[PDB]
């Protein structure tokens, strides 16, 4: 259910590090 982003689009289908940033970008 939440694995995309509850707010912003993440550019690949990683994980939201909502926490630190927006997304991790690790591929």
């Amino acid at each position: 259910l939440n694995n995309p982003c509850n707010g912003v689009t993440c550019p690949s289908g990683y994980r939201c590090s909502i926490v630190d940033k927006q997304c991790i970008k690790k591929e």
